[PDB]
């Protein structure tokens, strides 16, 4: 296990345009497309022909599916070390918990993860069981409650067996 294992159990794999949990397009492996209202989802494609460097159709390959898997990945690395607040508890953070952390910015990003105020201190004091609490206080834990558990047993255990 890492990140890329991770999130391609969380995100799994998938070809063609869908929607994500929020009714957003997403193609291959948790790529975010676009939220604005104005696209559907062939005008998605638009933007995605331009990521993908080719018409599409909409549908992509394995290959240009992890293409934009590792340019996901990095980005977030890229949001948390930007951000006066994420960087901290990054460090504060291990191997494996960082692999939790990185997961959430992948899911809502730099800024939505950053809201997590009490959470990032309680975890960054190294407040495990409060901290894991406190998170399923959510509206996240609410919308996608099972990839929530995996990476709160994460925060809270420190390996993957919640990865298995």
């Amino acid at each position: 296990m890492n990140i890329f294992e991770m999130l391609r159990i969380d995100e799994g794999l998938r070809l063609k345009i869908y929607k994500d949990t929020e009714g957003y397009y997403t193609i291959g492996i948790g790529h975010l497309l676009t939220k604005s209202p104005s696209l559907n989802a062939a005008k998605s494609a638009a933007e995605l022909d331009k990521a993908i460097g080719r018409n599409t159709n909409g549908v992509i390959t394995k290959d240009e599916a992890e293409k934009l898997f590792n340019q996901d990945v990095d980005a977030a690395v890229r949001g948390i070390l930007r951000n006066a607040k994420l960087k901290p508890v990054y460090d504060s953070l291990d191997a494996v918990r960082r692999a939790a952390l990185i997961n959430m910015v992948f899911q809502m990003g730099e800024t939505g993860v950053a809201g997590f105020t009490n959470s990032l201190r309680m975890l960054q004091q190294k407040r495990w069981d409060e901290a894991a609490v406190n998170l399923a206080k959510s509206r996240w834990y609410n919308q996608t409650p099972n990839r929530a558990k995996r990476v709160i047993t994460t925060f809270r255990t420190g390996t993957w067996d919640a990865y298995k």
